[PDB]
């Protein structure tokens, strides 16, 4: 076709991005990261029990006010890194970016208060693979791609360093949100956003990944992660302290810290302390966060690194279905 569209995100805190979608006739609107990460789309159910605070606090589809719903109801549990929902399958359509397409989705039915009622988002656009969906649901962007209606089989991440939150085009890029040439490197394979990563590097020394590594391009996660045991020699040679959930520095070393560096396609991706650093103070009596920290992700998609929202702050992404492969620019 010749559409192109955009769905606007919120930029909540630089961690979580988040667009509004509609579902069913009359819309229900629903707030969604939309998560290269995965394929599904899930939002939380009027079914779920309420015993789910989660439940309590984010809006609910319910297709008792849905003129346009398609019962399926075939059960399904989608397993995060950083945990579970569960429910079952549905259809109906949804509104992306002025696009309407059917859909089959989640209604999450089961939705642990830990890690949900820390979600600003309902639930989550799955821009993975088909190969990635639970129970081979197919994925919106594939319904969307076989619509005819966008120009090109790509679709690109824009995430606001300040919290116009961010920006994803729906058939291709926003030259407004970036500069300079794409650079494009190619997927693993087909079914997954993850390339080969040649090396990470503290300032000049490269002390990880030598060997080669995987690196999945995560638009719905907030951090860089690692393996547990390649972030902690990473934290170990910036001089970071371990918390429960993640790493910190005293503030006041912030500044101080190296850059870090991703070789990815024979280029140096380099993140300044400023990119990786939650510089909420100078003191040297007060923690700040480091945007990196240890996600153990099983095969076959891990071990793996995940290049996510701060990476994708710095680099405007564009992921080519067309072409198997990932656009790489200067985010502006
Ligand atoms: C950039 O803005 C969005 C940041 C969301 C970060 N965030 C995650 C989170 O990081 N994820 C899930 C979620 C999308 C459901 C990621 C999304 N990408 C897929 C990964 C994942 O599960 N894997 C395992 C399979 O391989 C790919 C990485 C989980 N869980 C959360 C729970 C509460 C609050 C915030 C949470
Ligand atoms: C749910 O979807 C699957 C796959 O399309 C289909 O075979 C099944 O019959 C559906 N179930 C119901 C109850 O509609």
């Amino acid at each position: 076709g010749n559409t192109t569209s955009s769905v606007i995100l919120t930029n909540y805190m630089d961690t979580q991005y988040y667009g509004e979608i509609g579902i069913g006739t009359p819309p229900q609107t629903f707030k969604v990261v939309f998560d290269t990460g995965s394929s599904n789309v899930w939002v939380p159910s009027s079914k779920c029990s309420r015993l789910y605070t989660a439940c309590v606090y984010h809006k609910l589809f319910d297709a008792s006010d849905s003129s346009s719903y398609k019962h399926n109801g075939t059960e399904l549990t989608l397993r995060y890194s950083t945990g579970t929902v569960s429910g079952f399958l549905s259809q109906d359509i949804i509104t992306v970016g002025g696009i309407t397409v059917t859909q089959m989705f989640g209604e999450v039915t089961e939705m642990p208060a830990l890690p949900f009622m820390l979600a600003e988002f309902d639930g989550v656009v799955g821009m993975g693979f088909i190969e990635q969906a639970i129970g081979r649901v197919t994925p919106i962007f594939d319904n969307i791609i076989s619509q005819g209606v966008l120009k090109e089989d790509v679709f690109s991440f824009y995430y606001n360093r300040d919290s116009l939150g961010g920006q994803i085009v729906l058939g291709g890029s926003d030259p407004q949100h970036y500069e300079g040439n794409f650079h494009y490197i190619n997927l693993i394979k087909t079914g997954v956003w993850q390339i080969q990563m040649k090396g990470v590097s503290v300032g000049s020394s490269t002390l990880l990944c030598e060997d080669g590594c995987l690196a999945l391009v995560d638009t719905g996660a907030s951090y860089i992660s690692g393996s547990t045991s390649s972030i902690e020699k990473l934290m170990e040679a910036l001089g970071a302290k371990k918390r429960l959930f993640d790493y910190v520095v005293k503030c006041n070393e912030g500044p101080t810290l190296p850059d870090i560096s991703f070789h990815l396609g024979g280029k140096e991706y380099t993140l300044t302390s400023a990119d990786y650093v939650f510089q909420e103070s100078y003191s040297s009596k007060k923690l700040c966060t480091l945007a990196i920290h240890a996600m153990d992700i099983p095969p076959p998609t891990g071990p793996t690194w995940a290049l996510g929202a701060t990476f994708i702050r710095k680099f405007y992404t564009e992921f080519d279905r067309r072409n198997n492969r990932i656009g790489f620019a200067l985010a502006r």
